[PDB]
């Protein structure tokens, strides 16, 4: 996981808060 999240858009649409 780490921040991938961050880099994929559906992802870091409900995980901004990680980056």
């Amino acid at each position: 996981f780490n921040w991938r999240c961050c880099l994929i858009p559906a992802c870091r649409r409900n995980h901004k808060k990680f980056c």
